[PDB]
């Protein structure tokens, strides 16, 4: 099963959260993370198309972010996550995350927060 | 020429710039923002009673319009705090003429009780130099 994020370097992995948002991450030899994220969140803009992701990972923790602009649809917002690996009965793994969404609405800058759990899709 | 705070409209004003920002506990982020909004640089934790202080950690993210987001893992081959942090935030101009980033951070760490996640606020102030 899963040991650490570092050993993912060289193999693309795909991960899905409870909203059906999917991301595919590529890990460089220093734990730099790049990839793409496809939002499926209900009632949100920028659904179904790929957005660039970047971050960092090591051992059992990871942090990454997505700015919701890809030159096709611009949702004027950014989300960032931090999470830890959790191994599942029968050799799967999840990333248990906390996230923030920054956007500039009516009453100026606002931040909203919540949780996401990503499951590795072999 | 180089970044000037008076000429800041939003994060698009950081494209092709090199800037230093300090939060309320004197932790420091030094960021190079490329012509496309790509954020690279270094974060130095100075927060008392935390691990991994006074060493640069790699930081990466992206800046576009009014919002910014960036990530650090607290492992650099020198000191590993078994933790990761991400920030999302927005640009705020003061009538001072100063520039701030209001962020919320997400923290994940493995401690004696296993995996934990936390959230909080940081305000970063642009340093002239």
């Amino acid at each position: 099963g899963f040991t650490d994020f570092d050993s993912l370097s060289g193999t693309s992995t795909t991960w899905v959260n409870e909203l059906g948002s999917v991301m595919t991450i590529d890990v460089d030899r220093k734990g730099g993370v790049t990839g793409y994220y496809v939002n499926n969140a209900p009632g949100t803009g920028c659904r179904g198309l790929p957005y660039d992701l970047s971050g960092h990972a090591h051992g059992s923790t990871i942090a990454f972010s997505v700015v919701w602009s890809n030159g096709i649809a611009d949702c004027r917002s950014a989300t960032s996550w931090a999470g830890y690996a959790r191994k599942t009965f029968g050799g799967g793994v999840q990333i248990v995350t906390q996230w923030s969404l920054a956007f500039v609405g009516k009453a100026g800058g606002k931040i909203e927060t919540g949780q996401n759990v990503f499951t590795y899709q072999a």
